[PDB]
């Protein structure tokens, strides 16, 4: 028994993703090597669709599904990242537990470079020290939904970030 | 192969169209009162699903499947199934293009066996001329000839998937 309040409106997200877009563009425009943005599903699908449209560099788009448990590849990438600039695209960084492991896994395949871009970082919640090179918003430890993030399989389609209120 | 890309469906025409697909989808499903889920086929549907789902004013789950993309007489194989159940639910399959219909047809049969309440396909692009197998398609963004198209999720040799418009590829 809850309500959703707006936490970050749709206009702010868009403004912020244009700025991330310019930045990812300046970091990578002079590489000349193949680039791929790598979404973590299901949560990253919306951020990736918006971010990849703001990245003014030829790139592949690929996806990955990762799980007191091991991080397991439930769906690996469709393409090779060896010798490629790879940017991992994630809805939210929290503990850092999963993203740190996903980072290690892709690192074995020897990309030219490897980096993370997350829309939301909850740095009060961090349990592991994970290098994150691009952040949308550092946020308080709120119960967030919308923009791909769910509450018991709800609100992934909301075009703003909401916080859930019990 | 040496080439250029021209704009064919600008970004703003895709948006206008997606907004109308969402009113249509809302209309058909608002009074259902069952769980609804939008099932995108990866990788093609990712960006269309992003925009479409935001224009659907009904509470829905969003889920994805990867079916065998072997390309354009082998079996359609689930590389990655749904994470959530569809029995008793309204399911809208979301695709970027229907051409031959082989994959979409086999994806419909598989999900059908799960006994959703209803099953329906929304594609952004339809090439009716390329149909090899009849499949019903309730919601279509644009009907186009067999042009060589890219962008908005459609790759040419794992390139142009991030273009915010549909382009035509011109072989030089
Ligand atoms: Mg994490
Ligand atoms: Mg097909």
């Amino acid at each position: 028994k809850h309500t959703v309040e707006v936490m970050i409106p749709e206009a702010e997200i868009k403004a912020r993703i244009a700025e991330l877009g310019r930045q990812i563009t300046e970091r990578y425009k002079d590489s000349g090597s193949d680039m791929v943005l790598v979404g973590l599903l299901r949560g990253s699908f919306m951020f990736m669709a918006d971010l990849c449209r703001e990245v003014q560099v030829s790139h592949e788009v690929d996806f990955m599904t990762a799980s007191t448990r091991d991080v397991k590849i439930l769906k690996d990438l469709d393409e090779d990242i060896r010798g490629k600039d790879v940017l991992i695209v994630e809805d939210i960084i929290d503990s850092g537990n999963t993203l740190s492991k996903v980072r290690e896994i892709l690192s074995l395949r020897e990309p030219k470079s490897l980096a993370i871009c997350t829309l939301l970082d909850k740095p009060s919640r961090r349990e592991v020290n994970v290098p994150v090179e691009f952040i949308g918003f550092s946020i308080p430890d709120e119960f967030v939904v919308g923009y791909g993030i769910d509450y018991a399989q709800r609100y992934r389609h909301l075009p703003y970030i909401g916080k859930v209120i019990l």
